[PDB]
């Protein structure tokens, strides 16, 4: 009667189990803990990764009263990029994940820009070479870990993404697989050609012993073996990095169709049919998901830093209480919007990508208030999505008439103003602002046969919230080109 | 056997009674209203200045114990540039009195600039074109104040910045003078020829009649017939615009000697003897004073926001509860010292003089705390006044091994220290910050005998400190690099 989805995020981990229409019925959320040994680094600690999923898988069951054996299948959705290496009989990290905040590894992405490495690697992954990725965190573990590089060497180290360390523990070992989404994310895989590329992994020296088996995103991978679904052998069958998901879930099925997904960072993904999109060094060209047979292509752009920018004001500035805050702050914003925010801690993401940007603020004036600084901080979201969808209006050729929504912080009604405003273009929010584990949802439901079909279409549709463009063109134009002026001069600051 | 000073400044005023020795015997403060009636204006009521004046007078008075009948002379000290037009037969401004910190007027500033008088004004004055100075405020109130020009025209107003007002007022209407400072920073004043600049007064339409006359710094104006003075009519004997009373009251007599008052604004003033320097564009010639039938000149670099940028913090970004606490959060810093905050709300002063820049913040990290943020906007001041020394050190040939300190903010002893590490320059450190007060009071009692000399000299330096230069040039070379980065890119954000 019922389908289990893990999303496992950056900040936190949640297991909701769906019902046959679509709503639900239980869940669990649980945050883990966050490191940061030296500025520029994060990491976080696979082990407590995988207990924070058995708690809420645990705490799933136990506040919805339904229990293991009536699950039909378990998606699984990840924070994609993040980097575990773990022995394979111990089955313990060789150390932390190295998340995708973290450029700790950006030395190693720098000599490989050096070297020559471009457009060999966007050719091959449709990625730019960044620290983001999973390739130099592997590399990077390969170099500092003692020990490491050798046992690798000999067969006794894996590498995943979180989807592949959690289908490895779900399995209790048994099962060490990546669906093409999150493998099209470690800048390890070719995208076109649908395997591992020889040619980058012995440039890092990665050997491919460590890799899992890559698959589709709608399969039966594996079954648990595992404390909190006990007994019951639930088909692992539905797996997508998050923001995939978030796709899938919003049903962008059809070329064009584009999301954006408003969380720790913010990402915005088109759908571009059954065949990849040229580049730039602007999006990045990536797998949307496999399905029925088909690979589905997208074309992303990525902006590392959206909701943290909003914890940061919380922890490290202690300008406001708690991050709900920042929404009752901005509404009351007194400026004439001339202050900018951009929040570019780690670098620029898309279109720029420009690792050596950090966060700058400009038009400040002795008038400028805690509410008109929260508000800029919020809308740097929105500017930086327009740049993307923007870009991707030139890229595509593909004009775009519908933004739809989603993510924890796209519950900010005025954000989404803001945005429908700022682009001219409508933006549906979804009913479910988790429409990432959704999606990772009907993945599993596809496999196993819970749901027979794309066109069990939107069957379920509960969804609705328009944001319709009431903003003039003058002020539309105005704002933006502040913005860009912000980012151009954030981008000469470069010390 | 007391000499009382009054410092009208910008934020409050103050009152202080020395004796022979020169030492605090009692002094009263209090602040006064300030207005913002739009983004950049800034404004104070003339009237509410003097009552605050009355209200320091009495204080001093009654905390001293001391009587009007035992003060030898009054000096007299003021935020300079800052403007007021009155009626002179009911004594009533015909304004708000318009704040050195306002730009209501660089529209008029501009059109001086578009219509080709830049050369000729920096001639005549030693200054730069631009809204800081009174020129511009006093046709702005000729512009707008309904009626004004016609009366001006008719010889019923007068002019004066605020020494000249508190002298009216002092006076009870006796008396409209001004000395050579303050009437320098008009823009209307020929510092070379000493008078009033005629073709200035006919570009900007502004009628000799409403001028007040220009007199030396120590020599006696007139006498009080004031309540807070009642009965005496005490000698008003020394006046000089704050920051050249600040270099007087350091003792800086001689070519070559400089100070920095760190205060709301920080300006460095150098004393270049009694003939000019050739100041750039980028620095101001201006008075530093007249007495004994010489007239000592000045280079000056402004830097409009120091202090206020620490109140804004309080005020507007409500970031700390208390000015004070300021100097607390900084020194709790751990960051490594990164971030930079360029607080030109109103535009650069020296040496960039741009007025279309705004406060801009860069290099932030997820690991920026409220403290760095606190430190770097501390630290700001110190990084303008080493690029505002270096070009005095520049356009003058000549080395400075000695920069001695005054001012409220003066008493932080880490941002002391980092200025001394930055310049590689010793600093030295009035044992009290009051020079301003100080140099006012010496004004006034070499004018009436009450001390007899400048050699009565260092007789009473009752002073020092001393912040020695410690950080090595690797470090003090980055810090530096990073600060005109970060000015540099501000100056590129021109929305």
């Amino acid at each position: 009667n019922y389908v289990m989805a893990i999303d496992q995020g950056t900040t936190s981990s949640r297991a909701i189990i769906f019902d046959r229409n679509g709503k639900k019925i239980g869940s669990s959320q649980k945050e883990f803990p966050q490191y940061f040994p030296k500025s520029g680094w994060v990491e976080h600690n696979a082990n407590e990764i995988w207990n924070s999923v058995q708690s809420v898988i645990a705490g799933a069951f136990i506040e919805s009263g339904i229990r293991p054996e009536a699950i039909a299948g378990i998606g699984i959705t990840n924070q994609r990029e993040t980097t575990v290496v773990w022995d394979k009989t111990t089955g313990q990290p060789i150390a932390n994940a190295i998340v995708w905040q973290s450029r700790q590894s950006s030395p190693i992405a720098d000599q490989l820009k050096v070297d020559g490495h471009t457009e060999m690697i966007h050719e091959k992954t449709g990625l730019v070479i960044d620290a983001y990725f999973s390739a130099t965190k592997v590399r990077w573990l390969l170099d500092n870990i003692e020990g490491a590089q050798e046992k690798a060497d000999n067969g006794e180290l894996l590498f995943g993404t979180i989807d592949s360390w959690l289908v490895w523990k779900l399995t209790d070992g048994q099962v060490h697989v990546t669906d093409y989404s999150n493998a099209s994310r470690t800048m390890l895989y070719n995208i076109h050609k649908l395997e591992w590329d020889q040619e980058i992994l012995d440039l890092l020296n990665i050997p491919s012993s460590m890799l899992p088996e890559v698959k589709s995103n709608s399969e039966v991978y594996g079954h648990t073996r595992s404390y909190a679904f006990y007994g019951s052998e639930v088909p692992i069958a539905g797996m997508a990095g998050d923001q995939q998901a978030a796709l899938f879930g919003q049903m962008a099925f059809e070329k064009g169709m584009i999301k954006n997904t408003y969380g720790t960072g913010a990402f915005i993904v088109m759908n571009t049919g059954e065949e990849p999109q040229l580049s730039d060094n602007d999006l990045l060209t990536t797998i949307g998901y496999g399905i029925n047979g088909k690979v589905y292509y997208a074309l992303e752009g990525s902006i590392f830093v959206a909701g943290s920018a909003i914890q940061w004001l919380r922890d490290g500035l202690r300008m406001i209480e708690t991050s709900p805050q920042s929404e009752e702050l901005a509404a009351k914003a007194k400026g004439d919007n001339e202050v900018y925010v951009v929040p570019a801690f780690t670098g620029l993401g898309a279109p720029y990508w420009d690792s050596e940007a950090r966060g700058a603020v400009f038009g400040l004036t002795r008038g400028t208030t805690k509410e008109d600084f929260v508000r800029a901080t919020l809308q740097a979201v929105a500017y930086q999505s327009k740049d993307v969808i923007d870009t991707m209006k030139k890229d595509s050729g593909i004009d775009i008439p519908l933004l739809k929504v989603d993510g924890g912080a796209a519950k900010n009604d005025l954000l989404m103003q803001f945005q429908a405003d700022i682009l001219d273009i409508d933006v549906q929010r979804a009913a479910n602002l988790e429409t990432t584990a959704l999606g990772a949802a009907y993945l599993a439901g596809l496999a196993v046969g819970f749901w027979k079909d794309l066109d069990e279409l939107k069957s379920m549709a509960e969804e609705g919230q328009m944001f319709t463009p009431e903003m003039p063109a003058e002020e539309r134009d105005n704002l933006y080109e502040g913005w860009k002026q912000a980012v151009a001069a954030t981008q000469t600051f470069k010390f």
